């Protein structure tokens, strides 16, 4: 990512909207924004293999594992405005379990991109499926979207839930149900 | 609508109920009431096609999407008093997903009319079924009614829930149950 | 109701328990008590037909309608002490829906009598059944009883739940479960 | 109040906003609206003396009495839209105390009119002052305004607090503070 | 208390309100009602010295003791309907402290009578003052009144707070303030 | 604001960060972002006189008026990332009161700019002071900043409170205290 | 119960633990302790028929009756330390319903003994079964155990749930489930 | 403590209340009870010097240190029944601070005895004073008493607050207020 | 455990991280750390048979027993950082029930080791199975992991749920569901 | 720091406590522990000047700025066990305001060391006083300590509050009080 190009773009952005790029508090803005967006889009430049590291251990049992409340922050591809909340993950191992924090690293890998919540849940679930090959994976993403809060419809109480169910989580309704019950 | 006729009716309404349209605080009231009512009934003059704004994107998955807590305000056709609360929407796509904000715009289109809560839920669900042609749609409307609170029976703790299920949400019981669970 | 007789009975009631009907704070008590009981037992003198006063409209859909949290106050026939709480009503129409507030008026008609909570739920459900002839009706009553709280066992944390299920609410387990779930 | 004239105005209102007065659901609306508004403005036709009903008793002590959480409903004189919430009353008697329910009756007398929240608090406080001539009285009104929620700015989380302090509540900082502390 | 006369009065009461004194469920009601009222007015027949049972001990220190949340139930002398809630007591000893449970026994002594909340607070405070002769005592009574909820104004959200401050609690602003702060 | 120039800038922004501006979901992004920023910076192009309209009425009393919970959304001038929360306003009128919703319009006027929370509170307070010239104004802004949540320090539980006190709110500590107490 | 022997045993107990049986504060302790234990074990000396007092009435309907939140206090037979919480009771009548307060009297009968929570649940259920011979009865006991909190493992956050299901509650999965759902 | 004697006393206690020391569930009870009481009265046998075990460090500053929510369990000397809750401690050092956990060890030293809540607060405060000789100490104890809950008055919502203020906490009203505020 | 060797390792640890072992505050740290770790790993040195202490009793019934909220503390074997939360246990006896506190003792035996949450749940369930040979047992562990909060991903809102189901808890869907429902 | 030496010490630590460094799950533990501790003590190697990053801007007003809820994690120098919670910062500028995020960076700089909570508060406050030279600064640290929860006294409900007041926050009592009020 060319930071110099972003700085120039952000500098021109400031004047077009009616601001003074030469103003005290805005002098370092173009630079700050460039770095911000480099970090906010770093997910595209990450590799699932490096993200997971070697944190794949032998299964201690065959029971469901649920990692809930993994906060996430993303940017809607439609308005380039933040949407955020939490990701809840559930899975039944076949023979391998993942290091808990790796779930969070996977979430960040896909969240730090321009997204749509429906895709985020699917990519997270697919990544986990690919790394562990468990009996099944379930991913629930719940977030608030600033694009419909600070503009447009300006709704305030709304929240969106998207999900992705693979393997036994898609097959056995009782399994999916038990996973969703743990979230309430 | 004819604002001049509304203003004249409102000015007379003030007189009949025992008020003084000449009062300082009531001088601009007939005008404010006319504009307010034009806004509160604007839903009758909206077109579903324009409300959607072509914000129909290709489905990212087959899993249920739930847009909950969309606050709404409406007027009961029986007393012309407000009833409000929230609208919860759940659906399973069939190659098409809607822009999140459009759900809120569809809600406002039907809420900004004289209504009955049972109808509001059906119309919202049918509008979503027409725009997107998903496997199913589920709409739950929960509201409090001022015509039951500030007059008549004067009940204070009551709340009404109405709904509409289409496609798999009406067919598949486990699907409906899963949608409802997400609301608790 | 003979307000004059209730007034004389109340005056003597004051004397027998060791009070003085002649003291300033009790002067108007026999009259106040008389009027209070006339109101508290008014349910016996009401007619369902008049309570509903029409307000029966054609159904807008086939989905369940849930009117929850209708507060109620009644008197136990055993001790003549208040028991109160909330009444939750659910029904699937068969071509006819009821005006929301009429549910409250029906609740009051039966609550404003000497009661047994188990009976109250059944009578409310049966009244709804007669008026709408819906596919099914479900009524849940939840209340605290002063005869259990301010005397006798003097338990403080207890509350009682009673209900009545008719039509499809009795026959269809899933319909009943869906109704009860909307209450949690 | 001329109910016949209100019904006529309401019927024309339905036509002007774009609705059909002939609709089955709107046939009885003009009558319902007329009756509703007569009730919603009955406060103008009430008399403080009749509202109190001589329920003024000898003081039992010289300590503060606080009647909190008296729910109220009113109509803003600016838009004729409902604003509602609760009224909290505090006072220190000077030989005379008021029947608790009379505070509620006084609240309703001034609430069932076209109002501005600032005035509602003042009139309630002055009414109490006139009736009891206490050492002091304080009134706090907290309400949500639909004209700010259903339209205009459409803000959702806002609430307004207005108050009126008389006698010792205005003159004694500690007294007022003690009263406000009771409300938290 | 003449239970026989109460039973006769209650049996006639059932007749006057329109009920059937002979039906199975009301056969034992006059008897249950008589006993209930004997219990509810037992406070008139109790004496402070027997209630305290000599449970007065030497002060362990000089700081205030606060006994809060003592639930109480009483009957308003105006309507003979229950009012209930909690009593909070605070006092600074003057060489003597009271057995904690005796505060509850004192509350019941004055609550189990026909009362006015303002008086209940004062009497509890004076009973404590007499038994311990402390540097000061403060009593706060908070309750809901059924005569305001199940009839009349029918307000649902209101609660009334009354109090009585003696000695240092009345004269020392900071002492009273510290006491009230413990209740929040 | 030149929307065409923003569209071109946003288009180049998309490719520099590593995205495909020709991708289905990003085709209309440059346009959507342009409109978004025009709206998000519209505050600079508003006039306080037009915002307030003519909503200045005579004072109903001299007591404090508190408008709390006015939600707001803004953009930090440092990172061009959203920060949001609520604004609480309190004032003691000298002779004029403001229309409640105008407080919200003033908040939006200054919030829809590139800001720093410290300045936002001051500008809001100054605007109100200028329009009403009351005895004093108090403004409290509380918000969460995405720039320290979704990046940088990545703190999650943090909230920032900034304020501005003018007139009696700056002078009398007791007044400022009473205002802040209403907020808790 | 031989109170004299209890007093002697308690006086010796005070001596053995190292206290002074002669000090002012312990002089009446043996007496207080003896009386307390007579009360705490009074359940052994009670009989189901007298506890019920013939308060058995004809069934008003066929739906389940749930009496929840009946607080109870008992003593574990293992350490003679208190365990307490709440008992929830549910049953489907077979022509007979029980006076609500009798459920509480039955709970106390079995609680005021040396117990094991598992047994307490079973005995309450069996007592109800015997008195009403209902289609089924379910009892859930939830409590905290001081022998686990103030000594031994000293865990602070634990609570134990025990239950007993008879008739249809044991055999009908959905009936048991509906009962447990009412408790949540 | 003579465990053997307590064991013999406990065995006879079981017999006199109507139980059977020989039944399976009571076989090891006399032994369990003996050991429990040895632990519950261990506070008498501890020494402050050893409880603190050094752990006194030089002060890092002059500001108040508040250790709140230290759970405690004790036994009333009046009924030998548990009373428990929390102890909150506050102090301003004078060159010396205490190891956080030592506050808990001191609490237990005094709680594990036969007590009076008023005394417990004073003894804890005095122990802190002797160990640190701070500028001031403040101890607040809040607890529920089983002798008031499971017998006697049987009140359920009550809790008692007792305290001890030494040095600047007694002398400086603002310091005391600041301490108490940190507790809310 | 060689405490002397641990102290030596801890002293060198202080030097290597950059601290001064000679500091007044760190002089006793090696000793404190040594003792702490001996306690934190005491679970390896415990025996299930001694932990249970023969506290196995004859079953009082055949219904489920649920011991919930047993707080636990452990150390992740991966980073040697604490992870903690609560353990919930459910089981249906087959003639034998366990002393409630023994569940807590079993939890601690396995928690006070280096662990992975998935294993902790399994070992607890197997331990119970071995001791009681019940119809089934279910264990749910919910914990927060400092290695995910203090470092690494630094996620703040996340919590992990692991479980183990044996016998009827694994084989009977309804049984497991009933157990999980009790936890909500 | 020397990671190789930390790894060697950690590998030996595993052996001494009774573990097997050869275990699959412990193979990479010494390495993970070394890196973790390097990160957890990185605060010793940070420079305040670099932490601020020159993010000191001109003051927008003279009103108090409060940055609350900054979560923090630290290690106690006494047991090398984590203690964590939140840090609340309040200050009144003197021509200079700090970038919000820098407060969080200052917190981490001092938290990521071996600490005592009393010191942490002072160092944070002194760092802010040096960077910005405001009229005053106030810092409140609230945390839970694992060395008190997972070992030793094993108290579960305790929390410790420490603070540091500089300038007007130490001088002006009303200023300190206002800052503390904002935290409640
Ligand atoms: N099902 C349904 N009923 C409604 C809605 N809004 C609304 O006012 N109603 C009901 O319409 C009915 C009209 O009753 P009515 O013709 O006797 O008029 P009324 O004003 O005397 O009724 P009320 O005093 O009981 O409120 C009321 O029972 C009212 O509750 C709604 O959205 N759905
Ligand atoms: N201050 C005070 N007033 C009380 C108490 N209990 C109680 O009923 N009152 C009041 O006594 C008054 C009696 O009024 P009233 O003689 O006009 O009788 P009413 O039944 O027509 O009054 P209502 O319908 O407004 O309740 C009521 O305002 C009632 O609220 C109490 O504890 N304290
Ligand atoms: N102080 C006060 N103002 C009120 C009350 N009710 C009420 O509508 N107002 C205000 O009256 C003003 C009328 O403003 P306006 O004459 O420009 O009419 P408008 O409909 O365009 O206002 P809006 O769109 O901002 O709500 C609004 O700002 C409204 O918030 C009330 O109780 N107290
Ligand atoms: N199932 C069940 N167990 C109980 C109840 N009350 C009660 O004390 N217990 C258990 O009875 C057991 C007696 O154990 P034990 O004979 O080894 O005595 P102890 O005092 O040394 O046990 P502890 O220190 O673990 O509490 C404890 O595990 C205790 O938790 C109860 O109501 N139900
Ligand atoms: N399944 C499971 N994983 C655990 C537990 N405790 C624990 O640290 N882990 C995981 O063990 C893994 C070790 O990963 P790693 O060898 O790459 O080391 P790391 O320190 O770089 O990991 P990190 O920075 O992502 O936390 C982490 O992903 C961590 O979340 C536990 O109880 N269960
Ligand atoms: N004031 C203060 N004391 C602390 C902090 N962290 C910390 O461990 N301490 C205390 O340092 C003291 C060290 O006590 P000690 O030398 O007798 O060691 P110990 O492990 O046997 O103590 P313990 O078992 O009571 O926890 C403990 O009382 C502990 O609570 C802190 O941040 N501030
Ligand atoms: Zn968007
Ligand atoms: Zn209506
Ligand atoms: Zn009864
Ligand atoms: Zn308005
Ligand atoms: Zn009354
Ligand atoms: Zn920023
Ligand atoms: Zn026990
Ligand atoms: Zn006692
Ligand atoms: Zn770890
Ligand atoms: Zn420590």
């Amino acid at each position: 990512v060319d930071l110099e190009r972003l700085q120039a773009l952000a500098a021109e952005w400031l004047q077009v909207i009616g601001e003074d790029p030469g103003r005290e508090g805005l002098l370092k803005t173009p630079e700050r924004v460039a770095k911000a967006w480099a970090f906010l889009t770093r997910g595209y430049r990450q590799r699932l293999e490096e993200v997971v590291g070697g944190a794949v251990f032998p299964a201690e049992g065959s029971e469901m594992v649920v990692v809930k409340g993994v906060e996430f922050y993303s940017m809607c591809e439609h308005h380039l405005l933040p949407f955020f909340g939490k990701v809840h993950i559930g899975y039944i191992p076949d023979g391998k379990i993942l290091g808990l924090s790796k779930f969070a690293r996977i979430v960040d890998m896909f969240a730090r991109r321009l997204q749509v919540q429906e895709r985020l849940a699917v990519q997270i679930a697919e990544a986990i499926q690919e790394v562990l090959e468990p009996q099944g994976v379930g991913v629930v993403v719940e977030g608030v979207h600033l694009c419909m809060m600070m503009r447009g419809v300006e709704k305030q109480h709304s929240r969106t839930v998207t999900s992705a169910m693979l393997g036994v989580f898609r097959e056995n309704q009782k399994t999916r149900e038990e996973f969703l019950s743990h979230l309430r």
